[PDB]
């Protein structure tokens, strides 16, 4: 409790001393949980990124600077194993790394042998997928982004249809199709509906469109028809990522009524690699949007239940050096919380596990270079982007990259994400 | 080849006699694969149905007369053994069905053996056949699409249901085996009168009757599988309720689809029938107008003759009432062409995968697949062939899923999939 509040004090540095770059991601008040190989050691194995670095939590284990209730849940192609611990275990192990890593500490940083061993480089590292998803699931949380879309689909008075107002709508998504950052992805084929031909054709998507998006891993699931209170939502979460839900817009269009998205967007979903616990977190709390009118009683909740996280995406041609950055919002934004989609995911009974993955929906915010996807940023081509390097935009084109970036500011640090990229294969011919 | 054709043979027989009724489904010729435990041994493992016995895998493996490829019988999930391929399933299939064959007295005669190795269905417990990575779940029953559509339209059908086998993501998590009590679930409901939506709970519960089939080799992220070799990548089928709460559906699912209508629990049967087992129904499928495009179409038969029927028994009643008789063969979309369009886009598949059906609904109006169709969202309430009345299910009714398909005086049947109602959280 005191242990857990000096692991987010401000003033702490790191003997890491990329750590304590100001506007590095990787704080000593980060510590996000990952899971990593090396040249070294194919292995795959928890790791945490601090500065420039990993701590390979297996290692240090072994050396019996760090202890989990008691094989090794750090030696492990996923987090599930130790994140299925629970949050005493996470934040045991978040204050034993704390303390090892701070500048005041002698017990690892006057150790050369096993410091050399047990902190890699992220630049000699792999970073896989950091947990084993059971269920994928994504929400629609933005009301700029419904706003947005809606106004396009009907007008700007009949935006919002009325049940968004009512409930966080959300879709199953397909768990199989999320790949971590740097995954390649290929433009899907499908069936394509042209305004002019009656029936409908095969050929490549035309609008391949990213969706800005965070994603929550839960951490205690719920059993089969036992509903998560919307106050007690938040203990069952153990961290957030970064979420590109790539979408095929053209093949939404024709697949969609009445059963959703399908084919459009389970061609792909990318995450950034390291989970940024909901605990550090904490520092960043605020209060989130007005709602207007008030939800049913099962989705409402006392205090602050939105986090600042400053996002941006960048878009890089293939012919670019540079990459240009296209919209740069903020989570904070969202209309429903992560506490009120859990809630309303297992109102009526549905089970959750250890590892599900949770969308936020698309991020949009409130100025017209803060939008989260294409679609918004150039009002589905009427307007299309400028590209700051160079170029023009309106979906996305072959060999374009696309990356996703959010990071906590604080005073004088920062609590951040990495990146979520993707760069876009041709479709096959 | 010729040893797999001689496991289908109509003429063969097992020295487990009770495999021999005519009317049983665990005839030699099926031979389906599942999870057990027993009372002498709490240890989930691999099992095959045969007659009103199981055959434990392991204990064959151990005592040598089974190979393949610790073992991946000794298992909670079929998973690892389906992931062996087809070969090692065909292999497993004629080694059984040899050991099984009345004149073989290999394992007939080793009452050491047999005694541990043939467990009575009445002394085991049957779970969930695999660990279920994806849940799909498609809706390629014309008749049902246009019950349903004629409800808000004349052009019931929308144009692009007859171009695709429109789907969508089912939650994988909430499907339970056989006979798990399902609890009502409470959700938002617009009700009539009221401007904004109250909660309460579920005023529509509803069955739909399905079947599950079941990958067995996936496909990588980005590579689609071909219509013609779709069934190529298909293990078993199962049967599939996919328990739905129509009114909770009605106001959430635009415009993402039915989300909380129906996660709250799907029910699959506990055996899972090999497509091998099943060749000798493939049928013809019904002719498809307007023809798909290129990438949907396939040559041959690729439909499969299976009886499917729905009892409702009220709690306490002494009597289930059949309200509803039908067969898979009417559906629109074939297993292969719903696999080649989940994957055209480049979405992979994975071993265990489970892909329902959609509802099926048959011509006559005592074969539709839902109680929203049969009662015509309650505007005819059905009579319950035992006595009372039903629009939707009500609490402590149990439904009973069940099916075959009917060969010369053997059946090959796929068990049951059943789940009684438990009042919704108060
Ligand atoms: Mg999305
Ligand atoms: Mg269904
Ligand atoms: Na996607
Ligand atoms: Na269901």
């Amino acid at each position: 409790s005191s242990d857990l509040q000096a692991t987010l004090d401000p003033s702490r540095k790191s003997w890491v001393e990329s750590a304590n770059n100001p506007t590095g991601d990787f704080s000593i008040q980060n510590l996000p949980f990952g899971i990593f190989s090396d040249g070294l050691n194919a292995t795959r194995r928890v790791g945490v990124a601090i500065g420039d670095s990993i701590v390979d939590l297996a290692a240090l284990e072994s050396a019996g600077l760090l202890s989990v209730p008691s094989d090794s849940v750090f030696v492990r192609d996923a987090l599930n194993d130790f994140i299925a611990l629970g949050r005493d275990a996470w934040r045991s192990v978040r204050v034993q790394l704390s303390r090892l890593l701070s500048r005041d500490d002698a017990t690892l940083r006057d150790d050369a042998e096993l410091r050399g061993r047990a902190l890699i480089r992220q630049a000699d590292a792999q970073l896989h997928l950091p947990v084993q998803i059971p269920g994928y699931t994504d929400f629609y949380s933005s009301k700029e982004h419904a706003t947005n879309v809606g106004s396009m689909f009907r007008d700007p008075k009949n935006a919002l249809l009325p049940n968004w107002s009512e409930m966080p709508i959300g879709y199953n998504g397909r768990a199989s199709s999320v790949v971590v950052s740097g995954t390649p992805v290929r433009r899907p084929n499908g069936q394509l509906k042209l305004p002019d031909q009656e029936r409908p054709v095969f050929g490549a998507c035309r609008k391949l469109d990213i969706e800005l998006e965070t994603g929550f891993v839960i951490g205690a699931g719920n059993a089969l028809g036992e509903p998560v209170t919307c106050a007690d939502a938040e203990a069952h979460i153990f961290g957030m990522v970064l979420l590109n839900d790539w979408s095929a817009r053209d093949i939404q269009q024709w697949e969609y009524v009445p059963l959703g998205p399908f084919n459009a967007k389970t061609f792909a979903t990318t995450i950034s690699p390291w989970i940024v616990t909901l605990d550090a977190l904490e520092p960043f709390r605020v209060a989130q949007p007005a709602q207007d009118p008030q939800p049913l009683a099962y989705l409402r909740h006392d205090g602050e239940h939105a986090f600042d996280i400053t996002l941006e995406v960048t878009l890089r041609p293939q012919q670019a050096k540079e990459a240009s950055t296209i919209t740069r919002t903020n989570f904070k934004h969202m209309y429903w919380t992560m506490a009120q989609q859990l809630a309303h995911h297992t109102v009526s009974g549905c089970n959750t596990r250890v590892g599900d993955l949770m969308g936020s929906g698309t991020i949009s915010g409130p100025t017209e270079d803060s939008f989260g996807s294409l679609l918004e940023l150039t009002w589905n081509g009427k307007k299309p982007l400028e590209l700051r390097e160079g170029g023009t935009r309106s979906f996305i084109e072959d060999g374009d990259e696309l990356t996703l970036a959010g990071w906590c500011q604080g005073e004088g640090y920062r609590v951040g994400f990495g990146v979520c990229a993707g760069e876009i294969l041709p479709a096959l011919k």
